[PDB]
């Protein structure tokens, strides 16, 4: 690599991975439109195994970007519309509160206060229709942005109704295969075990447990190489063969709500380029990002912006991601940890690299 981006990369994630006392590490810097790879640390402290550019990390919520093409895709296959209500896919919805919320609310989080986490005690389908048919929303339709897996899993899970795919056969079809993303997994195979990292909580080593929407919500595990392609495929969307794949990733980063500085898009948040790195990066905290916030609507949405700050932070119990790029500039990183630290500190270190850079 250039030693400009050497000197940048390393100067920030060599105190990052100290601070936080990250096992192992995994970053892909995009510059120009390349990939440049860089590696710290174990993948698996026990067997002492180091992080290559070929471990399997989990994605956790960045899974929601994959999501959020992939309904992309469904919507521009002409299979589903963003307009349609949820009734028109699970026609056993048939409680009141479900008139008017559409695939859209779903999607954006705008349902009307959806839950962040599907109960645990939610075990089987039936339980799970339950579950949304006794829900009670405290908001109208798109008046408040509450995040939550119990509402973009529903969208992604509804989105490939009409294919009759499973949502792992159609991600993998639709999303994975054409963009030769072959390192990665909804599901493990036994053959990529070898590389699957260990997450670490409070020092002991964990893997995502099964729920009711992990796919759909968190359930990507991925290489730093092949999210860095995933990266490349989102900031040059044109230049992908498959044509409705090209207009899902467009859909995606299309902006449909406005909650302070940020934009929703489907699975992506968007921020206007230039940004101020105090609202990414405070915004990425928790405190905000998890609260329930009214949503001024785009209407109608406003086409994928290339001047934008695209991104996605994501997390499961033993791991810590995030993805950004800037469209206008042909620059992105993925920051990929199996350590679950916090947000700020991962916008913080993603900002001082890409605007180093530009
Ligand atoms: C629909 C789905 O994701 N499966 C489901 C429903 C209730 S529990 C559960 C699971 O996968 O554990
Ligand atoms: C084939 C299939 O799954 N179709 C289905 C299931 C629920 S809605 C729907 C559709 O095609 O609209
Ligand atoms: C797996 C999951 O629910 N992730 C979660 C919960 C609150 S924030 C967050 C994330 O992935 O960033």
């Amino acid at each position: 690599a250039p030693q400009q981006i050497n000197d940048i990369v390393h100067r920030t994630i060599t105190p990052l991975i100290e601070q936080q006392k990250i096992p192992g590490m995994a970053v892909a810097v995009i510059y120009q439109g390349k990939p440049y790879y860089f590696t710290w640390g174990y993948a698996d402290i026990a067997k002492k195994q180091p992080v290559t550019q070929q471990t399997l990390f989990e994605l956790g919520s960045v899974s929601k970007t994959f999501t959020g093409v992939l309904g992309g895709d469904a919507i521009a296959r002409g299979e589903i519309k963003l307009s349609d209500p949820t009734t028109k896919y699970w026609p056993e919805l048939t409680a009141k509160q479900w008139n008017g919320i559409t695939l859209l609310h779903l999607a954006t989080y705008t349902a009307g206060g959806l839950p962040l986490q599907v109960p645990d005690e939610v075990k089987s389908s039936s339980d799970l229709l339950r579950f949304y048919q006794n829900w009670q929303p405290a908001w109208a339709p798109g008046t408040q942005r509450l995040y939550a897996n119990s509402s973009i899993g529903l969208f992604g899970a509804l989105a490939v109704k009409p294919s009759g795919l499973s949502f792992e056969q159609a991600m993998q079809t639709r999303v994975f295969q054409p963009l030769k993303l072959n390192h990665t997994w909804i599901n493990v195979p036994p053959a990529e075990e070898k590389n699957y990292a260990w997450g670490y909580r409070e020092g002991k080593a964990v893997h995502v447990s099964p729920g009711a929407l992990d796919a759909e919500a968190y359930g990507v595990k991925s290489t730093i190489e092949d999210m860095a392609r995933w990266v490349q495929s989102n900031l040059k969307p044109l230049d992908i063969n498959e044509k409705t794949l090209q207009q899902g990733i467009q859909l995606a980063q299309s902006r449909y709500w406005q909650t302070g500085d940020m934009y929703q898009g489907l699975g992506w948040e968007m921020l206007d380029w230039p940004v101020n790195p105090d609202s990414i990066i405070n915004g990425s905290d928790n405190k905000i990002a998890l609260a329930a916030r009214p949503v001024k609507a785009i209407t109608p949405p406003t086409p994928a912006v290339r001047a934008s700050w695209v991104h996605k932070t994501g997390a499961t119990g033993g791991f810590g991601s995030y993805v950004a790029f800037i469209p206008e500039k042909e620059l992105g990183i993925v920051m990929l940890a199996n350590k679950n630290y916090p947000n700020p500190a991962r916008v913080d270190a993603a900002w001082q690299i890409l605007n180093a850079l530009q």
